[PDB]
């Protein structure tokens, strides 16, 4: 059957305001690191990447839609750019964090942890913080990012006018993303 990677997150329903956004920060950040990457997909992550056995992967994504489903959508803002690795420092990104309505996130770790605690996976990190990531290297890029280029990044993001990309992001949705699979579950 195997162990397959199994990762809970908010997707991000980016449209073509935010993408077009992104097609200026990105460049921006790569005159600094040309090797950035722009993710392909957006979504503010609420789980560690665990590993499930794969008998456990379709309970363990109808335990979350129990939880998940009961749980209301709701705003949040992030626009504050943030520059951070994974925990080996071999991948750096570029991200936006979560101010306003950081303490929805909190509860909807609650019970995401509480669906890891199920299955014996490990709970959610110890400094929570939510992000919506943006680009990545390969790497440890934080000291060429960090500083001016950060700076100059918060100021685009600062200068960018539709509150309703960044500012006030209506939330719709939980996924869970198991090996090749993904898995949607509705906020109410
Ligand atoms: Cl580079």
């Amino acid at each position: 059957m195997g162990n397959w990677a199994t990762h809970v997150y908010v997707p991000y329903e980016a449209k073509e305001e935010f993408l077009d956004l992104l097609d200026v920060l990105l460049p921006h950040a790569q005159t600094y690191v040309p090797r950035l990457v722009r993710m392909k997909v957006f979504h503010l992550s609420l789980s560690q990447s665990v590993v499930l056995r794969h008998h456990w992967i379709l309970p363990f994504v109808q335990a979350l839609k129990a939880r998940m489903t009961s749980f209301h959508r709701f705003f949040f803002t992030a626009n504050q750019v943030k520059i951070y690795t994974n925990q080996e420092k071999t991948r750096t990104f570029i991200g936006l964090e979560v101010t306003s309505g950081h303490a929805q996130f909190l509860d909807l770790v609650s019970e995401v942890d509480r669906v890891m605690e199920e299955f014996n996976l490990t709970t959610f990190y110890q400094d929570p913080s939510f992000q919506l990531s943006l680009a990545w290297c390969v790497g440890d890029a934080r000291l060429q990012l960090e500083g001016q280029c950060l700076q100059e990044l918060q100021a685009i993001v600062d200068g960018f006018e539709d509150a309703e990309v960044l500012l006030r992001v209506h939330t719709e949705q939980v996924r869970c993303k198991s090996g090749n699979k993904f898995f949607s579950m509705p906020l109410k």
